[PDB]
């Protein structure tokens, strides 16, 4: 019985934190090769009961896009979405892309407190916001957008999403979340609250992969209609339209362009 591969918690986990694997048949499980440039230590490995899931620490980041490899007894699978998807990166705040302006902070972790771990530079949105406060914290940036040599220019809108990691230090009842491109707000994303693209809860306290269609936030047929634009921006904004005050502590990093 080969094992089988149905989910990874992101494609781009922060370095020491928890990758996580979903599937079958992970039976003494002998080898997990991150995109062919390093081993995870066997004994650092930890498999469920019914070897339907395996997580381990990223000890530390790849230098290339790649694949994760499972070797168990019943054979080797290879993680079908592309993991460390450098080249998808639009904006790290550390020479992909860059903030222009916006009341927010730019934290680089430092093992102590929240996030605890990054990958260099992430966006804060943090601190206490009124009750009904429609403009509070925001970040204002460029983007590099993806290269057509990696999305052509004639994949649909549809077939692509808009991948992010977040942290949220504890959940909150209010406050929401704007994504917006390009400067067309009509077609923005309103009202968002970051949920974990691999459990669908808002996960707290640890990194999380975000992902929305990015149809959701840009009203274009086509990748190369959005890119004819001709507009570098994109922005995080966060309000809250609830009834009462709320402190918040929000960290995100890593915006992608992806397949679906
Ligand atoms: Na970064
Ligand atoms: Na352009």
């Amino acid at each position: 019985p080969k094992p089988v591969v149905t989910a990874v918690s992101s494609t781009m986990p922060v370095v020491g934190s928890t990758v996580t694997i979903t599937g079958q048949n992970f039976i003494e499980v002998s080898r997990v090769n991150i995109n062919g440039e390093f081993d995870i230590p066997v004994g650092d490995i930890t498999t469920s009961n019914t070897f339907d899931e395996i997580s381990f620490v990223l000890p530390q980041a790849p230098t290339q896009s790649g694949h994760i490899s499972v070797t168990a007894i019943g054979g080797t699978v290879e993680s079908a979405e592309i993991f460390y998807p450098l080249e998808n990166v639009i904006l790290n705040y550390d020479g992909i892309g860059s903030h222009v302006w916006g009341d927010c902070s730019f934290v680089v972790a430092d093992g102590s407190s929240a996030p605890y771990v990054s990958n260099g530079t992430c966006l804060g949105i943090t601190g206490t916001v009124s009750a009904s406060n429609y403009w509070w914290k925001q970040s204002y940036s460029n983007a590099q957008w993806v290269n057509t040599s990696i999305i052509p220019g004639n994949i649909p809108i549809d077939d692509l999403k808009l991948q992010f990691e977040c942290f949220v230090k504890e959940v909150f009842t209010g406050p929401v979340f704007q994504i917006a491109m390009c400067e067309n707000f009509d077609a923005a994303l309103n009202g968002y609250v970051p949920v974990s693209s691999f459990t669908g809860k808002t996960e707290t306290g640890k990194w999380m992969q975000c992902s929305v269609s990015l149809s959701s936030v840009v009203a274009d047929a086509t990748y190369q209609d959005f890119l004819n634009r001709n507009s570098t921006h994109i922005g995080v904004y966060a309000t809250n339209p609830g009834s009462s005050q709320a402190t918040i502590e929000v960290y995100f990093d890593n915006f992608r362009i992806v397949r679906k």
